[PDB]
């Protein structure tokens, strides 16, 4: 198994209310876990636990290897669009091109005279919310890792663009990779190997889309 949580309870503040309560799941290598739930349910906190920023007060956690994290808040640093996506990782033309195509950034980049050398984050170009989200997603996906933590990465995208990139990037380009995707969208839960729905820290549902349909 690649990631396990067993009876996990955790607190951000000593003596506060638990942010996660008796959470259970397992992800095998190469699978996709969808993590859903309302605002404040604990989804980002669950990712933080996997990244070692929050320790369990009860329960056990298993995860090994290197992590790539995509924040739900998209961000850009001063530099070219290519530099923002590679972000200090060694460069490979084929890998880079595959990521930007899977994130629909080829269209955006082709429109600039400077192409992949267009400069971001320095007062020239002002990116849309959807461009910044796809660049942030591409940055996380370009990075080689054992586990990809994609926290609501489709911000500002219309539902068809979100669907297309979920399929081209999360399902096809990343098909061999262990993935945790924070998302509420029905198709994403249906395509996931497992679903975890959080509500106020607790496991509202854990299982498969098919199991939920049978209920
Ligand atoms: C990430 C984080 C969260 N919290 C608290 O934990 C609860 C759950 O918050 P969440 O996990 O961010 O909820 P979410 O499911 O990701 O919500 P959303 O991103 O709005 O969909 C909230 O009390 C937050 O204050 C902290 O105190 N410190 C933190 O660093
Ligand atoms: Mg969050």
């Amino acid at each position: 198994t690649e990631v396990v949580m067993e009876n996990v309870t955790a607190f951000w503040e000593e003596g506060g209310t638990p942010v996660l309560k008796d959470i259970n799941f397992k992800i095998e290598r190469g699978q996709l876990l969808a993590v859903a739930g309302s605002t404040g349910a604990g989804k980002t906190s669950l990712l933080m636990m996997i990244m070692g920023e929050l320790e369990p007060s009860e329960g056990k956690i298993k995860h090994s290897g290197r992590i790539s994290f995509c924040s739900q808040f998209s961000w850009i640093m001063p530099g070219t669009i290519k530099e923002n996506i590679i972000f200090g990782v060694s460069y490979d033309e084929y890998r880079y091109r595959s990521v930007i195509k899977a994130c629909q950034l080829e269209e955006d980049i082709s429109k600039f005279a400077e192409k992949d050398n267009i400069v971001l984050g320095e007062g020239g170009i002002t990116l849309s919310g959807g461009q910044r989200a796809r660049i942030s997603l591409a940055r996380a996906v370009y990075k080689d890792a054992d586990l990809y933590l994609l926290d609501s990465p489709f911000g500002y995208l219309d539902v068809l663009t979100e669907k297309e990139i979920f399929e081209s990037c999360v399902c096809k380009l990343m098909a061999n990779k262990t993935r945790i995707l924070v998302t509420s969208k029905m198709e994403h839960l249906k395509k996931a190997d497992k679903i975890l729905i959080l509500h106020e820290g607790s496991s509202y549902f854990y299982g498969t889309f098919s199991e939920l349909q049978n209920l």
